[PDB]
């Protein structure tokens, strides 16, 4: 009957927050997410300098979900750090800051500056391993040695508990390798599964055209298309990383979808496409709907069912 | 107006066929696919010996698609070779035979034996590369060195044009690398994109349980979930393999979905989940619906629009 929880030395009114990138780029957006009923908020992944991002149109949504190739538009790390150190009202809810530098050095340079603000104000770091395509090498989370370098360097530079935003994997050996990398780093205290399902292509039959301008129409998919992919990643890393938290992201449109993420192992549940489409009112509905399912089942706490998805035999 | 194609030295009344695995395991199944209005059929991916596959339930479907961990149940190579050599009526439509040996040596042994029947009767080989190799390693087509080995060995042992069935990829680096491997092999004349989107997890909220028994509920996804992933892969290989055909598979439930595949580059268009759910009557419906879109647009043949998806500016 209340959905409050405690994680990472912080108190949360409920497990919901925006997904990085959605409703979180400008001061106005971050004030809007803080005024909402969400339990937390995360800022737009940032780079050391500001970015315009890719040409428009760069996001489109449809009944089954969304496609985007935003290009990491952001107001620059100095802005997000300033929001964290001077503007955010911590009495309202916790703040996560997402960083997405284009090299290890850039990520290390941002985290060294974020550390004392984390100590003083309690902002939390979500390190985004996804990045614009560089011909000739894979995304960082898809190159396990690069991933290990990033986490070794960030962990050294930051020195405090943080989390990592992961793209989906689709192969059980990949789950085993990625979770073994993550388990080398004791400061990685949460894993957020998942970022968009990479490089889909939506085509409009009437116009015979792709629907976004960058990358010949290819972009990451979110929303209903990706819920079972998201639940599989959440559960695969919940099972493999027993000393970490898993934050679930992907496909959440209802309190039933949140319930499924929590059954698979999610501690917080992030909302991307559905929030972009419905606006911040969605958080009161998701809370009501999750409490309604809990009540029908007799559950009084999230702990009673987190990670307790049943297998057959 | 017409749906006819002539490719790989065969004539097809229309581009539709089953996806491997669906309606194609027994003699009864293959006679049913032959009696349908599809333009071709493919047999179930086989191994040297018969397999019972995994325990049930191992396939389930829902409004947005399906999940399966079948375990490669099949009647064994000798049965499908007999069907191709002695039973199929080639005056009705062309036959593809899919193989999925559990090692390069098993595939080599099958294709050596298939070769003389392919030469005499015109059966076409589809080699499934989205298939287990050594457990704890990724599936073959996610291990580029293994994939190259499989292709070198099968190309030497078989010596005739064949095609390959590919898992989806999600990273531009992988589209680049995979297409470069395929383009090393001139006998690979068609590339079928895509197999299921691997290791998703469907969870039923009422029962709090996964819905298939093997693999703790993890399985490959088909259907509406995967259409933009399928289209991205069809187009990515269509652009990168200009000397090969691309066949599309994933998410086809209507003539409009088939039209989008074909705009992305697809020659043949395969139907898995929707055919499993609706039965072979789907082919008359897909042909009617694709001809209606062609009529409205004034297209008289498939080559007028195949691969002609527009990009923005
Ligand atoms: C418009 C847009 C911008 C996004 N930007 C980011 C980002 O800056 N950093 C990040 O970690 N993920 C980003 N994402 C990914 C989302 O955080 C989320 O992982 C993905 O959309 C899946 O969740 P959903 O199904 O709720 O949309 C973005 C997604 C969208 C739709
Ligand atoms: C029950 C079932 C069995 C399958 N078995 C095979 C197989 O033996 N070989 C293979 O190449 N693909 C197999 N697949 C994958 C399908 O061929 C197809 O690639 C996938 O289902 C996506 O197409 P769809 O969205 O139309 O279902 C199977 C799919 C299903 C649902
Ligand atoms: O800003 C984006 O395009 C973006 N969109 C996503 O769905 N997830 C992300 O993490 C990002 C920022 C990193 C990124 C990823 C792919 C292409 C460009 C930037
Ligand atoms: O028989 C299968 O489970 C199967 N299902 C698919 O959706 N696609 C396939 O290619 C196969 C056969 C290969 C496979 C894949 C994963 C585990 C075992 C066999």
């Amino acid at each position: 009957m209340c959905l409050k929880l405690n994680l990472l030395d912080h108190v949360f009114a409920n497990p919901f927050m925006n997904a990085a990138g959605v409703l979180c780029s400008t001061e106005e957006d971050l004030r809007c997410m803080t005024a909402s009923s969400s339990g937390a908020l995360v800022s737009k992944s940032c780079t050391s300098a500001p970015r315009d991002g890719n040409p428009e149109p760069r996001y489109m949504a449809f009944p089954l979900g969304s496609i985007n190739s935003m290009g990491l538009p952001n107001l620059g790390f100095d802005f997000y750090l300033k929001y964290a150190s001077d503007l955010h009202d911590y009495s309202k809810k916790p703040l996560f800051l997402s960083i997405s530098g284009l090299s290890v050095e850039e990520n290390v340079a941002m985290v060294r500056r974020l550390a004392p603000v984390a100590q003083e104000k309690g902002v939390l770091l979500e390190l985004n391993l996804s990045c614009p395509n560089v011909p000739g090498k894979p995304q960082v989370a898809y190159d396990f040695e690069a991933m290990r370098t990033y986490l070794q360097q960030v962990s050294l530079a930051y020195g405090l508990p943080f989390g990592v935003k992961m793209p989906p994997y689709f192969d059980i050996a990949h789950f085993d390798t990625a979770a073994a990398v993550l388990n080398e780093f004791p400061l990685v205290k949460f894993v957020t599964c998942v970022n968009s399902v990479g490089n889909g292509l939506v085509i409009d039959a009437e116009s015979e055209s792709v629907v976004i301008k960058p990358k010949q129409g290819f972009g990451g998919l979110g929303g209903k298309y990706i819920l079972p992919t998201a639940l599989a990643n959440v559960n695969a890393f919940y099972r493999r990383c027993p000393d970490k938290l898993v934050f679930g992201c992907g496909g959440v449109y209802s309190g039933e979808d949140a319930f499924l993420h929590i059954l698979a192992g999610a501690s917080m549940v992030q909302v991307g496409t559905a929030l972009q489409e419905e606006g911040p009112g969605i958080f009161t509905r998701l809370e009501d709907e999750l409490l309604e399912i809990m009540a029908r089942k007799g559950y009084r706490t999230l702990e009673e069912f987190r990670g307790r998805v049943k297998t057959i035999e």
